[PDB]
């Protein structure tokens, strides 16, 4: 097995890397939109070094043209900015493919608390929200225009230390693709009644808002100055051959008290699992579910918990819960099967409304092959 | 000479590691209960016996109505922490670890978390987190005639941690059975009326002598390594982790007078992680007002810390990122154990600045120690 | 090459059968307990670690109190088959063997005896044989204010039969329990309102709301060999039955519409000896008038058993002599399982005529399997 | 141990034998009584072949002669027409020698459900009971007749495959000795509290019921045309010098709460136990017992259960209940050899014990002819 | 030949006393229970699995009330006796030990004890020692409108002694659970009208009817030997002795007639240590004389001990200092326990006077026998 040597080099490869190379985040482009002219953008990255991912910021205003009636912020509000993200390396594979929304847990998740939040203390010296980083209003009053900020970072690089998943991008002119879909008139706002899952803001004057506009500037974060040994660059080989992706998907077919399944596939090595609820519109605090687990076929469940339960160790994730999104790690042990759908999630609903469905989100290795 | 323990040292680490990345952690639920408090309150859990056991996660839930005509009832400051009163476990070679009060092992999850245990932390974040589960909930208050609705959980370690197998438990003896036994509160000791003593209740105030359980229920998972890792000389195993006692303890002591040193002893042989002292100042819970200050020292008139209680306080913050209720304090010494073999004996000091009738100190311990 | 199993084989084969004709077959009673379902319905039994375990016999009794007013209540299709909601047993390394309903090991029980499990047929004998001993026994109907007394068997299988040990568990492991999980029925599951789905409840009708068990007693029997033979290389055993796990287990899939085949898949490596489909029809379970047709197809668009709901309900009257519950079809797979790797992927296919909103297939497998 | 070599040819023996013979079933006796005048007889059967057992038919006229009481069917009822059987061979040796109703008992648990009855289906094509091959009125009405009709098989061989137990005939002259004992007009009629054990009737009327006839017809079952080889008839010897009986016995002694014992003879090995609870006269469905088990001296119970655990294993054996009081037990596959006497013992812990009370035992078993 | 035995009781008798000088002896609680008679009064106590059981020290108190308006009521011979009705002991294996009646092991207690169970002796010592802390306690009357508070303690053996541990219980198998099942009296067993029979009954009078327990609560304590001796071949353990039952079992028989001898047969193989007969003469409990005389004897016509009733009384006074209540007649066999392999059969008789309708002799065994 030569691969401790693979892994041993690689290993030693990347410390020389993150030793001898410099950080640096640039600007690579920033852009002003009315949503009801364009809404979808693909944004050209620089070709330099070692690319880890790019910090995207957001902001948004939006009006309430109703005439006497108000709407209020959705459960994930301002993480539904962006609708979708896709990105492609230099050599056409893609890396990526998600909602705005899972990109944002898992944000959370990564961070181990709310992405890029303000806690609150007793300090009477006045640290707290001063810069409203990520931040949207309640509500916006019939009349009224809200201002909105969202940030979001897209990973190729699993993190600062661990360069799994980056790109080499010094290399061919081939360019990268950061491809963005944002919110719009039509997914922004909700009417009452109506399912909130993918809108910002719901509520009686919903038909009558709109944005003022949008604007986006992507922030590129990479590694220049690359150490250059005999033969060439020292370079982590098994992390620049690997590819970590966030990935959504729907499911549906629930029936009340049936276990619900949804098989992980072979061949990816899984870091964390998250699973949204999406109760034919409703998103209840875990009382439509009996419980949920990740099993193995012919072995059972390795984790099979009351909805209350399964939030306790999601408490100890991200200091705080995450209506009707579900979150479980699998970071030290990832879920790798071998053969499709040794594995499976399981969601055990007590309650099915119509058009139910659960909303997965995957963080996942896997080689370029 | 004491090289053979320096061997064992190493042939202990490297079989631990070989059994984190051998064996999958199971967490899987063994038994659950409803009761009425009022029939029962005491239980023997006979939990499973799968490859090495690293501990109990304990939900509990329960419905309590205040039925007074006109007073209402508040939470104490140790409030749902109080809804298990005692637990203690014993393994199949009937050795008792833990042996504590449901308040104890709370503050040292709370410790051991870096946070108060499980909670849910307020920020600015538009994004809809908060407290959307209720994992550890209790109403402020109970109005009278209302009924209140508590979760609390408590996790029954084994193992120290996640990544130190110290502690742990091989639960494969068939016929052996492990024991976790649970004591919870009911409706004499969830209740205390005005100028009651509120140590051990959930609830105080002038409808107390009204209030009542509904019910109440636990349901306890057990957290495993399955799938253990055999070798030449079949299975691989940290023998000095699995023969280590990592036990947590509470005691009692009394006869304090103003302004003189009162000093509790640590015993020899234990390996001290960490010491929470309450000063339960006869019913009274004051935030450090009536003390001096507490230290930690090695006889020979030797303090490592003799800090004024707000100092103290400060270095808790550290710790658990906010202050422990009034009059419970807090001291880490996880890196360096109180160990009286290694510094000669060394006691836990306080000096109180005022002293009520029945004052006492309310000790808990965390700690290592051979089996043998 | 491949010669090497066919020795494993024969050497498997020879020592079962010494197994068989050296040991003496035994069934003891384990554990006993009644409660109250409003406290508690959960319990983990950890049986007696002695020989080859074969299986339990599990006895079940209750106590059913209909208090409405004016409403009755009547059996529902499963009736007492739904006292025990979900069953899962663990084997010593804490290997899942059968993970499943109530009703999919009642029907499985059934399939395996070629009778109603149990039962006792009616017949012209004028000697006085008949349901004297009400071993598996449920009153029809429960009239308002009246009380109904049900009694209940499962067998929990762990080895295929009383002479094929294939899945049978050796239980010699001293600190490693074996472990029984039984999820029973409770006052939120045993009693369906009119309109409501009645596939896990017991009786349904009228007066559900106001219907409450009194108690639900068990007792678990366990049936094993002791005295295991030894020879001169220690104890003489079939190591392929006894790493070959032997389970039931059961699914839900929805997403039907009429007619359309609607193909269930069965899963790779697993051996299929019977395949149990209920067509939950949003609630309604009907006698084969929904269904346009069933069938088992190997892919590659080739069906060997498309038949329309009576000729299958006729295959399965030569199996049990009768006919399972409305809705509920059973397939016979024993002497050739479905086994994906020796003919292509498989499936199940229902062509529904009829689709309530709802609608889902409840899927119950008995297979064989690799530990590893 | 040659046991091998005698095991392996007495089997290969029974197979040509088997193979080669042609089965008969022959009448051998028929014959019209009046109980008030004679009920033992005993029937000579013909010395042919190999015999393997007799199938008895019993048809009986009861004649309630009383003014205005009716009377029921006991539990055992037409099973009691014939009172006890006993059979000698051409050796003067004794094979069963048991009750009619044990009999009856045993004959159900072979055929594996109620002996010769019909099952009820929901066939619309009209199968049934069209012949009454067993059957007895429910009651029979004060001045009322009714007509029984029983059947008994009375075992040499133990099945038509295993000739264990089986009789070879066609030696000697010497002839064989099947004695029946009927049911008379003193035991097949009990009045209402009496113990209706060995009755077919019961009920107020009881004291002027009758028997207007009793008659019978023994069948012989053999086979004829045996196979001769070299040394001349082709036989299995272990089969034909082994016996297959059925006997029974009563125990008495039983205390409420505790095991009540009866020890199993050492040499026999027995394949079933039937163990009746006769509690003074009341036969209960199992509430007056805590549990039945065998045991063995110094290794505890093998199947110590609950009554109705109990009777599911009988369930799965007949597909059905034995009567109230009934308690079946299958050895079968392993039969109860102790090689010292009283090794193993049937045990019964009963709940309550009235006045009187028994049990009744009843047991098949192989043994040598030594 | 014979020999092996020899051996094999000089082996149990050496690890017998190995056992008694290494282990440690412990009495622990294991539950306690508050109820109300009228909801239930039938209970399965699940006792801990440590090292060997010797037996359980059952605890119970109730508070009884009489609330007819006029009439009182008065205890019966039995009283607190009867506050358990019947006991039944399974170990982990599922075998019965003790099966009896309440009032059947209080009298065995007393006989080991050689006096009352746990009563408190009178003295003319002026120290105030005395009936101080009410062990064994009940009101000789309980007036129209009062209430009365009973306490009753019972020892259930396992091991016949602290120093023989003859039917001990090796508890370490785990997953299998010992049980101890008590079946209280309850409304309907506890008061006897005014010419009722009052075997059963702990109080009786013309106020019986509307008498009623206002609560029974329990505590079951369990005494057994912790840190069990190992050796070369692990744990030295008498074999013998853990391998035999020490049982009390009780059983009742009628049709006596006056002035003939009625003969109770003993079993076979059991070693009977002591009997108890007790003549409820229809209700009526008399002092011997409704009796001529009472014996044992080896059937040929051959007494050990037939006796006058006040001479039979005699020999009872020499092993419990004072006489059993009206109608009980005590038997120590000890020394030489009756056992029918060495005497031939054996029975116990009793020759009556007078007989009444519904008479019998209700008796209790104490013995000795093999588990195999």
């Amino acid at each position: 097995l030569r691969n401790q040597q693979a892994m041993a080099a690689n290993l030693q490869a990347r410390q020389i890397v993150l030793q001898q190379s410099y950080p640096v985040i640039q600007q690579v482009e920033t852009q002003t939109f009315d949503p009801a002219n364009r809404s979808v953008f693909d944004v050209t990255p620089a070709n330099v070094g070692i690319v880890k991912g790019f910090l995207v910021k957001v902001t948004a205003a939006i009006t309430n043209n109703h005439a006497t009636e108000a709407v209020a912020l959705t459960d994930f509000g301002p993480a539904n900015l962006v609708q979708r993200v896709i990105y492609y390396d230099p050599d056409n594979q893609r890396h990526t493919e998600t909602s705005g929304w899972h990109l944002h847990f898992v944000n959370t998740a990564k961070q181990g608390a709310p992405f890029l939040s303000s806690m609150v203390t007793d300090s009477p010296i006045k640290y707290g929200d001063v810069m409203n980083v990520i931040d949207a209003p309640a509500t916006i009053a019939a009349g009224a225009t809200g201002e909105l900020t969202m940030y979001y970072w897209v990973p190729l690089a699993y993190s600062e230390t661990d360069l799994t998943g980056a790109v080499l991008a010094n290399v061919p002119q081939s360019k990268q693709r950061l491809k963005l879909e944002f919110a719009n008139n039509n997914t922004a706002f909700a009417a009452v009644g109506a399912n909130p899952l993918e809108a910002i803001y719901q509520g009686a004057g919903a038909a009558d808002c709109e944005f003022e506009e949008i604007s986006y500037t992507v922030y590129q974060s990479y590694l220049d100055q690359l150490p250059v040994g005999q033969n060439g660059y020292i370079l982590p080989l098994i992390d620049l051959s690997t590819l970590y992706n966030l990935e959504n998907s729907a499911q549906a077919g629930l029936t009340p008290n049936v276990d619900f399944v949804v098989q992980y596939a072979n061949l990816y090595r899984y870091l964390s699992t998250i699973a949204v609820f999406d109760n034919g519109g409703s998103f209840n605090a875990g009382t439509d579910i009996n419980y949920l687990s990740q099993r193995t076929a012919n072995f059972s469940d390795t984790r099979k918990l009351d909805p209350k339960t399964w939030a306790a160790q999601t408490r100890r994730r991200i200091a705080t819960d995450f209506k009707g999104v579900y979150y479980c790690d699998n970071r030290d042990k990832p879920i790798y099967t071998l053969q499709y759908g040794n594995v499976g999630f399981v969601v055990n609903p007590k309650t099915v409304n119509q058009n139910a469905r659960l909303l997965m989100g995957y963080e996942y290795f896997t080689s370029r092959t």
